[PDB]
């Protein structure tokens, strides 16, 4: 059952994970419209749509975590991380973050999301809004780990486990499959974040000007300025298979050391390291579940971090194919190619000389442990001339250049809702009738940009379900949706100079 | 009708504005009596009053107003329409083909600007006409609004008028001699009106999308929009210029077209037809009883001046390149600022260049020169190089422990600290009626801009800035290393929207 895993008894009893799902088919749509390719994940128990024990994805959802990936040799590795080291020392510059308080941290916890797996409840449960500060239970558990941080105990690598509900796609439910969840111990994420967050806050500043593009705003001329860094390079636009299970640990460690040299020294950073560069432990009832390989989904920055790693495999990548065809490399990977990342998602702009050995390029990463595809999972990977990332098509348009967001993440945001956990995809939703408005306003803003084809396919699933639902849209008007697009976008540029 | 005046061609207005300004807002900082060392610049000469310089009020307006009657040789017609072809179709691929709808009576209103002079056809600053909450304008000036609303609703343009004054400023002591001050063109709001409804919309398109243009006009200096813009220079050889007397050696064919390619990306409507019909016009400047007509130029002062001044920059620039190439034999293919990398606002620009024209920029500058223009050689000592260094509007583009910033020029800091702005006077040198309040954050900021340079010469200017805060009675928190560059970093890190809003 647990058994060939590298499972122990956590001395602790952390309960089973939930049952259900939040999904409801609309009241509009009662029955799998055509074209529907996307329905909430297998949910275990309760849905007559197919025979799946929850704890069963779980286990088969871990499997990669189970043993290492091969990883890149210590002396390539430490090449690489050269390459990632120098480059954005060169965009943000050599200075030491100092590291956060207590008080700082805290406030940057997400209070909507579980205290992890010492703690029941979510982190917004202890806080108190009068002081400004957490309180209770969860506050005796953070205070304590601050304290041993501070004499250089490190805090201990764990995780609630669950199982994402949410919408996939329909062979991938079908199949079974189901993403992990790592709900991270509220004291590690803690300890991490008065490390790392100066650092991470820098390097989303300057986007995307460097290849770590967390937090890289789609909708500004953030977007454009990325377009534009294509220009003159081969282009080839990836998406990882099950990037996050691929990870090496001996790669996280140098990203994590990467990190670390734009932190200024202290006992919080080294057991931030410490902590985030040992297995992962995961706990689900009394049981705790040891990584072996990966990265968990839900640590501390896994954004950032999993970018750092990707700048590393891919200039490692690199360095090897012309090894091995005994050219050298001139100057910083970085600066010769193009590169953007975030997490498994990517476009490589490689130069000519890089573009011809591409196929070594490709045949070290696999070789690494890694899966690349072909975003459009085009089933063989190309050079193109239509940039794909982010679930976005850079697109021409009336207005300029638009990073269009995927037609079918916007249409199925009107067959189903996020509301109450339940075994019944058909049922009636508890739901804001407020804040889906908006959100379905949202939608139809992105919409707009597709250019009216596109767009009146969506304003006829709208309006039906504008009624079906009992909610009145604004943006149902084609001119509408344009305006507040447009002023998302105006937007994302803070104009005259600031001073 | 028309006659003479120290050799300006002139003609009786009918209506009277009265004189200009009198005096200077600018006195010397009570702990900086005497001169110091490397001081450049000193406060424009202003005739009745000032026992400095003994030029007149009307004196140097004629100094001002000397080039516009001299038209320039301009760009001719056939490179001039091709350089548009390049400028035209490059704005498009990075704002899109689309057209911008006009404004509404009431937005144009809104915009605006309520600290400034009348036009020269109505009384005081557009705000002793503007009540908070009644959501309009009243007064003599709703009425002129109004009609000119109207008037250009049918067709009817307003007029390109203006209400000539002496921009009080710190100039060059060299240029102070040689009789200098800059004009101020103040702009009938009516057609200041006309143009916004017209314009906005376009203008911030190319603001929105800085520095992805080459029209810098809105740029934020201090965010990663300068970053990028040193980015978009590596591979180029880079010149830096800026152009002696932009404003008056501009081309009326070269302004009018600029108009077009801004009326391109509007929707065709009335409003626009009289906006350009008016900005294209010679513009007139009223001063007391007469008025003067300009037979070439730009008025300093004209709605979006900034705006087109760049895109007359990017004609300009392409005509010239576009013209080296030729008398060179050599084909020229691609589209100019894909091939070239372009940054201007108004007279000042950044020129990144493909080799093959750097080798021949010589002659592109010959060019330039040829249609009137006066280049210089940004960095004070010219020619005129390529340099590695880049410069551009009073910063240094500079590699910190902070990543790229763009250094202001030091002497524009520590200038802050021997001059202040207060109450109109016939002196420099007598105590000042000022506001502890906003001068303590104006040298605040100053010195939140020279702790970017490193702490060896911001302590230089801490020294200069405990010293001014002795005589002048103040405390400065940024006289800390730290808080200065903190306060730095809080505008810089507030520069960019992030966790994807939209």
């Amino acid at each position: 059952q647990w058994k060939g895993l590298p499972v122990v008894k956590s001395g602790l009893d952390v309960g089973g994970m939930p049952t259900g799902t939040r999904y409801h088919r609309s009241p509009a749509w009662p029955e799998e419209q055509p074209g529907e390719t996307h329905a909430p994940a297998p949910f275990g128990s309760g849905d007559k749509r197919y025979t799946f024990s929850q704890t069963e994805m779980l286990v088969n959802g871990l499997k990669p975590y189970t043993e290492p990936t091969a990883g890149v040799p210590p002396q390539l590795l430490s090449r690489a991380v050269t390459h990632v080291r120098s480059y954005i020392e060169t965009i943000i510059g050599t200075h030491r973050s100092p590291v956060l308080t207590y008080h700082q941290a805290c406030e940057l916890l997400e209070r909507t999301t579980s205290c992890g797996p010492f703690v029941q409840g979510l982190k917004g449960d202890y806080w108190d809004e009068e002081q400004q500060q957490y309180t209770g239970v969860l506050a005796n558990h953070l205070e304590q780990a601050w304290d041993k941080a501070n004499k250089g105990i490190a805090p201990r690598n764990a995780y609630k486990l669950a199982l994402k509900d949410e919408l996939r796609p329909i062979e991938k439910n079908k199949a079974g499959k189901r993403r992990l969840l790592w709900g991270c111990d509220a004291a590690t994420t803690l300890i991490a974040t008065a490390a790392f967050k100066a650092v991470a806050t820098r390097l989303q500043v300057v986007t995307p000007m460097t290849p770590v593009a967390v937090g890289i705003n789609m909708d500004s001329v953030q977007m454009q300025v990325m377009n534009d860094s294509l220009k003159g390079g081969v282009l080839y636009c990836l998406d990882y298979s099950k990037w996050d299970s691929t990870q090496n640990p001996a790669v996280t460690a140098a990203s994590l050391a990467i990190l670390e040299r734009f932190a200024e020294p202290h006992p919080i950073v080294s057991c931030a390291i410490e902590a985030l560069s040992s297995p992962a432990e995961g706990y689900v009832n009394d049981i705790k579940f040891v990584t072996r390989g990966g990265l968990p989904s839900g640590m501390p920055f896994t954004s950032v971090v999993n970018s750092i790693n990707h700048m590393i495999y891919v200039a490692a990548a690199i360095l090897q194919a012309y090894e091995s065809h005994n050219v050298p490399y001139t100057g910083n990977v970085f600066q010769v190619e193009t590169i953007h990342t975030y997490g498994g998602g990517c476009m490589y702009s490689v130069c000519p000389a890089t573009a011809s050995i591409f196929h070594t390029v490709l045949a070290n990463l696999t070789s690494y442990g890694l899966k690349p595809t072909a975003a459009d999972k085009s089933d063989a990977i190309k050079p193109t001339n239509t940039p794909v990332f982010l679930k976005r098509t850079f697109t021409q348009t009336p207005h300029g250049i638009r990073a269009l967001l995927d037609i079918t993440s916007i249409t199925r945001q009107f067959y189903w809702l996020k509301a109450n956990r339940t075994s019944d995809p058909s049922s009636p939703p508890a739901f804001d009738r407020q804040a889906r408005s908006a959100q379905l306003e949202n939608a139809l803003a992105y919409a707009s940009q597709h250019g009216p084809v596109m767009f009146d396919t969506v304003r006829q699933i709208a309006i039906k379900t504008a009624q079906g639902e009992g909610l009145v849209l604004v943006n149902t008007n084609y001119d509408q949706a344009l305006a507040t697009y447009n002023a998302w976008f105006i937007g994302g540029t803070v104009p005259d100079p600031v001073g």
